[PDB]
Order: C-alpha cells, then structure tokens, then sequence
DNA sequence: AAATGTGATCTAGGTCACGTG
DNA sequence: CACGTGACCTAGATCACATC
C-alpha cells in the first residue's frame, strides 16, 4: 500500500523489512497542500520526513530575494535530514507543489532505530555520500554547462525519476513552472523558455503544461552534455 | 605530531581517547611530494585519508579540459571518503600542493572501528552533513554573488582555516597559484586577478607570493556578501 | 490570467593578446 | 612558468511587450 514505498526508502532499505512493516505504524503521517511550506530557512528543525506522494522543491533564498531550488523530491525521498546529523537551523526550505503524504520522524526516534539496527547508520551514509555526489555535479554544470544543455541536463534528471513509459517514449509530468526549472538550473525564467522552443522545435520534446514528451532522448543528452 | 592531529580530526571527535591512540597506531603514514595525485576520477577507491600536515586540492575535470576544484583540505581533514561510504569511482582527483603527510585507511578497516564504536557512525554523519551544508553554500554562490564577492568570500574560507594572527591582522599562506583560486572560484585566472588588484588597490589585503596579508576583513566580508 | 512566449538591449565576464619580476 | 592588464566579443540577465 505505502509501505511499499518506505520499502525503498534509502534507510530501510535492506534491514529486516519485517522490521519495516513493524516500523511504518508508530510512523504516524502528515498530509500538505499543494504549496505548503513545510520548513524555511533559519526556523529550526528535528524532524526529517519520508515522502509518499507528491512533490517536493527544497530551495535557498538570498537577502535580495531570490530563490534557488536544490533538487526536486518525489516518493520515497527523504528530506530535512541534515539538521537531523548536524544539528542546526534549517539551511533551505521546504515547500508543495501538489498534494503530498509524508511520513515524519524526529531526531530522538531515528537514534532509536539506529540503536536498534546498526545497518542504517551504514544506508544513511550511503545516502548522503551519493547526495553530495549529486550535488558536485551540479554545482559542476554551473560552472561548465550553459543554460540550453543544462535545462536539457535537468529534463534527463527528472525524467528518469518521475519517468514513465506511455507508447514508444516516456513521459515526466514534472509539475513545474518554467519559472521553477529556471531557478532549479539557475538562470532565467526567459531564457529557460526559449532552450525549451528549440528542445520543441527540433522535435525533441513536446511541452504540454506542467509536463513534457520526449522525443529523442539520445539527441537531447547528447546536447546537455 | 602525528598524533595530536587525529582527536583534531573527524571520524572521531571525542571520543575514548584511549581508542584513538591506539587505533591512530594500526593505520601507516605515507609522504606525498608537492603535486602528487593521490587519486583520479574513474580509477577505484577503498581507501580514505586524514591530512596530517600540507594541504590537498579536490576538484574535477570535464572531457574539454577546463577543471574547477571543490576544496581545499588541510590537517585533520579528511577525503576520499565518498567511495568508501558510496561504493564506486572516484568522482574527483585529489592532489597536492604541498609536501602532504596523510594516514590512510580502507573500507573493512573502517567498519571495524564503527563495529567497535557506534559514535563514530553518528560523527561521520555529521561530517557529511556539515559538508553537504558547505557545498550548497558554493553552489548558492556560484548562481548569485559574482566573481569578485566570491574571491573575497573565499579568502575569508581560507584564511578562517589555514590562517594565524600576525601582529594586527592575519596571514594566509594558501599556497595556490591564482590559476587555481579562479578554478577555485568558477572563474577565469585573469578576471581573478583583477579581483585581487583591486581588493588590494584598496588597502584591503597584501599580497606576497602564495599568501596574503588580510586588513580589512570587515571589509572585504561586507564586499563578498 | 498567472502563467507563457519572444525580441531588443546591456553587461559581466570569458577569451586573446600581450606585456612584466 | 607565475603574474598583470588591457581591447574586444559571446552568453545571458533584464526589460519590454504580447498571447493563453
Ligand atoms: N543540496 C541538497 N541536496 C539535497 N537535499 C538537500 C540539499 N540541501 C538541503 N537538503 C535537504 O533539505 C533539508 C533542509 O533542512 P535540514 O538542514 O534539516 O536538512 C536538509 C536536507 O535534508
Ligand atoms: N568547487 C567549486 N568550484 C568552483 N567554484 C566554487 C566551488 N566551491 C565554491 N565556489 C565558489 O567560490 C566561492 C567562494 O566563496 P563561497 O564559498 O561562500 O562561495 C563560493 C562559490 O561561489
Ligand atoms: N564538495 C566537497 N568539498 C570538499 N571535499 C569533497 C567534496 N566532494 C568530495 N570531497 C572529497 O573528495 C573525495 C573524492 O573521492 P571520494 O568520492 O571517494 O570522497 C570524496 C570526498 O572525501
């Protein structure tokens, strides 16, 4: 039902799953709307959640006003966490872009099942060193890739996550505005929209609201190279 | 020497002092001259390493040519980590600037002493996590702040961890080309030195050879943010 | 009816070219 | 082989609209 989404979330995973089942329930869930911010910047936090459903856009602020977003969560994406390891103010902030069930856990419960079953500590680990892998490579791109291969960088990304295959070619409902990729790849809204004409243009991809199909998947990775 | 190190270190702050002594025994130093490449992308690792003196650069390499480095390690600091939590590839070259004395460690060695002791695992967490924190903080900065705020932003990061009190101000004996703080920054070496031109134009910093002597740190905090 | 398209400018900064100790 | 400092020249933000 939902445990079959926990089932995959990274700390579990492995570990007993019997165990799992038995966890879940003391997990007791939280549901958002679309739009709501779950945690900001500043505001302290112990309490790292498990996503079940929805999206969630986790993102910085600079005093001018400007956001960026980090990276975009999905089910069985786990979130709020490093205040969790180090203790601290929030360094981002959490916010909806749909309806979301989330499962929340605070810092003194996780101890708990660290105590418990060491191999979690092992997995958390893991998920953290893959995240700041993930976030090298970007910070990568920024320095290297322009806006055009990055935003087609982005599409990959996101298509492999939310991905499905409907006919011959999959498809990614990523629930952004273009305003939002913009800042998920760090430029303008603009000049986002235009790499997004072309990528249409050529065939590439067909943009269709808050969504895209795409064509040549070879072609378009080949570009964000 | 070696060792007062190591407690300044991470995997174990704390902790058991007494492990620390003999365990810091187990592991065998190794000398590494000023431009040695401890490791490379694509080639595999086991193997993690405390800086016991000198100081490593980290960074990447695209198929262009152009390379950017995500850090600077000193003493006490650890790298080469990531492939032993995240079995796989480098993802990044580690090479010196110095004449580098380092301890090394491989995977199942690691498991032993957090089999031994959990609070190691709740350590290296809280590593990663300060790290992740630290990475973001860049890649904020490399979308935002231009390249002049971020060369004065990083002198600052420099100077707060291989810097020492000279008379009124401090010294930071980076020990870097500009070549290398430009990549250090996502910038061009020339657009860096001009940066540096004109912070010391101001009075703001003294430059001798691959170090600086800082007068205004109000200054140049207030210029980088 | 906030989300989009798309052009007409402006500019930081990259690329060159070439100096210096 | 490290620094220095110019004289251009592309990428892309900014602004200015117009369409759903
Ligand atoms: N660059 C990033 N990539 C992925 N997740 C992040 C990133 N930065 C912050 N987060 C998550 O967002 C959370 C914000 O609050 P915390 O500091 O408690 O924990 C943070 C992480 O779990
Ligand atoms: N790994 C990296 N590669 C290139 N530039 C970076 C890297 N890390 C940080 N920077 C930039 O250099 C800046 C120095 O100051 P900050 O670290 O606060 O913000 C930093 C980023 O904008
Ligand atoms: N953003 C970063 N800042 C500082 N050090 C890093 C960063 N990313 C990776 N490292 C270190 O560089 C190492 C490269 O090899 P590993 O991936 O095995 O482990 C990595 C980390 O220990």
């Amino acid at each position: 039902h939902m445990d079959e989404i926990l089932a995959r979330a990274g700390i579990f995973q492995g570990v007993e799953p019997s165990a799992i089942a038995a966890l879940t329930k003391q997990l007791q869930p939280v549901d958002f709307p679309r739009g709501h911010t779950v945690f900001a910047e500043g505001e302290p936090g112990d309490r790292l959640y498990i996503i079940i459903s929805g999206k969630v856009k986790i993102g910085r602020r600079a005093p001018d006003g400007r956001e960026n977003l980090l990276t975009i969560m999905g089910p069985s994406d786990m979130f709020g966490e490093l205040s969790i390891f180090d203790p601290g103010p929030r360094t981002s902030s959490a916010t909806t872009i749909t309806e979301v069930r989330a499962v929340s856990m605070d810092r003194d419960a996780l101890r708990s099942w660290i105590a418990d079953r060491p191999e979690i500590s092992e997995q958390l680990l893991r998920v953290l060193a893959r995240r700041l892998r993930r976030t090298n490579n970007n910070l990568a791109d920024l320095i290297f890739t322009d806006v055009p291969g990055r935003v087609a960088k982005q599409l990959l990304q996101l298509a492999q996550r939310f991905g499905t295959q409907e006919g011959g070619a999959l498809r990614v409902t990523h629930d952004l505005t273009q305003e939002e990729i913009a800042q998920l790849v760090g430029a303008s809204r603009e000049t986002v929209n235009k790499a997004l004409a072309d990528f249409a243009h050529r065939g590439w991809i067909r943009l269709e609201g808050k969504s895209v199909l795409i064509s040549d998947s070879e072609r378009l990775a080949r570009r964000a190279r």
